């Protein structure tokens, strides 16, 4: 487990977290990882306060604060839902477009490839059997996808 594997780990289970409820404890997703030590404190820690930096969760003394990271990885599920019924082949999208229609300013490109790929990997929904992110432009990624 790499330092970006681990990041992109936590980063999943406060995104299905937050499907579930905008708050959760700040110990859970740490309790949770350390049962599926595999997860330093100090590493967790640090990777939540670079998420709240980016303003897409808060933290409390006891809570994680996740309404905008449920409220954007709502607009990924509509927008890539959408995307799969229509059945397209590929798609050219610019970071910006995200944060704009999230008003969410702060978040990076890993974050929101990250958030897209999580998506990907876990939807059912469609007559989707495989995918691809490419990272082209410093202001816009593609995404491939397959249909049977």
């Amino acid at each position: 487990l790499s330092p970006k594997q681990m990041k992109r780990e936590i980063l999943g289970v406060l995104i299905e977290k937050s499907m579930e409820s905008k708050v959760c404890k700040i110990y859970e997703p740490l309790l949770s990882i350390n049962l599926g030590p595999v997860l330093h404190l100090k590493f967790y820690e640090t990777f939540l306060a670079q998420l709240a930096e980016m303003a897409i969760i808060t933290l409390d003394s006891f809570t994680i604060n996740m309404t905008n990271l449920h409220n954007c990885y709502r607009y990924i599920i509509t927008r890539f839902q959408s995307l799969i019924n229509v059945q397209i082949p590929q798609i050219t999208i610019k970071y910006s477009e995200i944060r704009n229609f999230c008003k969410l300013p702060l978040l990076s490109k890993k974050l929101i490839l990250q958030m897209c790929k999580h998506f990907l990997n876990t939807t059912h929904i469609g007559n989707l059997i495989d995918w691809w992110v490419d990272p082209t432009s410093e202001e816009r990624y593609k995404v491939f996808f397959t249909y049977s």
